[PDB]
């Protein structure tokens, strides 16, 4: 399953205290952009009503039967295309979220999760944003690998 529309809405449910709000907004907006730049998908932030993709920062158990696990391990997770909890992207508030390096990078994590929120699975390329392991890469030279692009275009392009 994939989203059956190309106008897809998202909402930040709550903000991490780790970063300035302005920076959270910008990392999340840019991570949608990465995906809208190589597909016919249009992402729109809304500030009221029910969004397709709910962006949540939470720790431990948070109401969806996938409790987080403290610092380290699981950084985040996201549900595939679907109503209700589907698409929603959650970020483990026990991580330390940063604009750049020196904790866990929100932007990079967000691009990956948004990938799952759109229906992507994982990539065997360590250059892929959908690679299953987090590592800091240079955001300045960040670009989707060809594996990411073909995956997402097989879904939406
Ligand atoms: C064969 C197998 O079962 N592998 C499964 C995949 O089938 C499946 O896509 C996924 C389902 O949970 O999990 C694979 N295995 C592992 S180890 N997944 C990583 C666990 N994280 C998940 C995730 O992938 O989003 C999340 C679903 C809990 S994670 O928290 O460790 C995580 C890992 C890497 C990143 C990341 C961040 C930035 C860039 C690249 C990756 C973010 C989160
Ligand atoms: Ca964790
Ligand atoms: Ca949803
Ligand atoms: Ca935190
Ligand atoms: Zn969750
Ligand atoms: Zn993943």
């Amino acid at each position: 399953p994939v989203w059956r529309k190309h106008y897809i809405t998202y909402r930040i449910n709550n903000y991490t205290p780790d970063m300035n709000r302005e920076d959270v907004d910008y990392a999340i907006r840019k991570a949608f952009q990465v995906w809208s730049n190589v597909t016919p998908l249009k992402f729109s932030k809304i500030n009221t009503g029910m969004a397709d993709i709910l962006v949540v920062f939470a720790r431990g158990a948070h109401g969806d039967d996938h409790a987080f696990d403290g610092k380290g391990g699981i950084l985040a997770h996201a549900f595939g295309p679907g109503s209700g909890i589907g698409g929603d992207a959650h970020f483990d508030e026990d991580e330390f979220w940063t604009t750049h390096s020196g904790g866990t990078n929100l932007f990079l994590t967000a691009v990956h999760q948004i990938g799952h929120s759109l229906g992507l699975g994982h990539s065997s390329d360590p250059k892929a944003v959908m690679f299953p392991t987090y590592k800091y890469v240079d955001i300045n030279t960040f670009r989707l690998s060809a594996d990411d692009i073909r995956g997402i275009q097989s879904l939406y392009g």
